[PDB]
């Protein structure tokens, strides 16, 4: 069902290639609970490239300059994609009536004759009022080779989903360098460093006019004992930047463990990063925007925000120019949205035009949808794993895409 090299998420929040897994290994399910591998099937056939539909980039190459699509996988022709399509009616409700012929256009389940000879069940767009076998959406499944039978509309309207990482490790807190009264300020000061810090030491660049942030920095430092050194020594903040991985080979980095660790710590780190070089808007829905010239931070942030269940998109931009020179070429804009998922992160920020009050009531981190495009590929060796017949039959790939057995 999957090409050689597909990374899947393991139930303990660990990552492994589709091929290095065996029965007994437990993958990560939708709920943050473990699945059970009870078989490992193989074969060869047409394979398809599934990738999220996006407005730009991605030319074939080995340099991580161009912004990449991380919501992508290669499965086999008979792979069953778990998809959703909206219910939809037009020019009439269920069934209203006027005079002299007019049309009712609807989306409903029917059976279409596959060119191969198979009689597949799928969503069809239907003319005037006709019954014959027809919640705000359809929850269903389709084999890769079958997307092509879909009508233009039904097809553009269909999407896959990704689930949030509701599971939690503790790699952060086991790294003392207690719980209540603590982790908040370091996770905060770490995101603050990746945003404004000096690569060689614990020195950020808090904006003067931002009295509210200067207040935070000084307040927080005090809680972690230090103070004023930033506005390389046995300095437990610099030791964590290094120890916890915030420097991907002499380059600023957002460590993978951040995606399966404590939720609160994920949200606090993001707040510090937004406080440093992000900015929030409310025009058409609450949204935060972090900027970075680092490719490692850019990709680690995308998976960090999606682990929380936020909606993410990335765009390439031009950098700076001092007197028309200084610093060049490109930087990146990462856009995040999600309502109360986002309100829960912004309610930890210090910046005055950044802070937003916390959600009104409790909230749920839903799976988010995404439109994709398929590429019919050549014959190849497939892998795949079988979850127990009594489970939901689903699990999450390393990128969080919800896949079916």
């Amino acid at each position: 069902c999957f090409a050689k090299g597909t990374n899947v998420l393991m139930a303990d929040g660990s990552i492994e290639c589709i091929e290095n897994i065996e029965v007994g290994n437990k993958v990560m399910g939708k709920d943050g609970r473990p699945r059970e591998v009870i078989k490992l099937p193989r074969g060869r056939e047409t394979m398809y490239s599934v990738v999220q539909k996006s407005q730009h980039r991605a030319h074939k190459s080995d340099s991580s300059r161009e912004v990449p699509e991380l919501l992508k996988f290669t499965c086999n022709a008979t792979h069953e994609l778990v998809v959703r399509t909206p219910r939809s009616v037009r020019r009439l409700s269920r069934t209203i009536k006027g005079v002299e012929y007019f049309e009712v256009i609807t989306f409903e389940m029917g059976q279409k004759k596959a060119p191969d000879g198979r009689i597949v069940e799928l969503v069809k767009e239907v003319s005037k009022s006709y019954p014959i076998s027809e919640k705000a959406y359809f929850e269903w499944t389709i084999e890769a080779r079958d997307l092509s039978l879909l009508g233009s509309h039904v097809r553009k309207a269909t999407y896959q989903t990704y689930a949030p990482i509701l599971y939690e490790n503790d790699h952060f807190f086991d790294y003392m360098q207690l719980t209540i009264e603590g982790p908040k300020v370091l996770a905060y000061l770490l995101g603050l460093w990746i945003g404004d810090g000096l690569s060689d030491r614990a020195t950020f660049s808090v904006d003067s006019r931002d009295t509210s942030l200067m207040e935070r920095v000084t307040e927080y430092a005090e809680k972690l004992n230090l103070c004023a050194e930033y506005k390389n020594t046995e300095n437990p903040l610099w030791d964590a930047i290094v120890g916890l991985g915030f420097l991907k080979d002499g380059v600023k980095n957002i460590p993978s463990f951040l995606s399966t660790d404590n939720i609160g710590t994920r949200e606090t780190f993001l707040a510090g990063l937004i406080d440093s070089d992000g900015y929030v808007t409310d025009e058409h829905g609450i949204k935060a925007t972090i900027k970075t010239i680092h490719t490692s931070v850019r990709d680690g942030l995308v998976s960090l925000a999606r682990s929380l269940g936020l909606v993410v998109s990335v765009n390439a931009e031009p950098a700076k120019v001092d007197m028309n020179g200084t610093k060049h070429k490109i930087s990146y804009a990462i856009y995040m949205s999600g309502g109360d998922v986002l309100l829960n992160v912004l309610s930890k920020c210090a910046g005055s035009k950044k802070f937003r009050p916390a959600p009104a009531a409790a909230f749920a981190r839903e799976c988010r949808g995404f439109y994709f495009e398929l590429q019919e590929l050549k014959e190849d060796d497939y892998y795949g794993i079988t979850l127990s017949d009594d489970s939901d039959h689903q699990f999450l790939l390393a990128n969080q895409v919800v896949v079916h057995n």
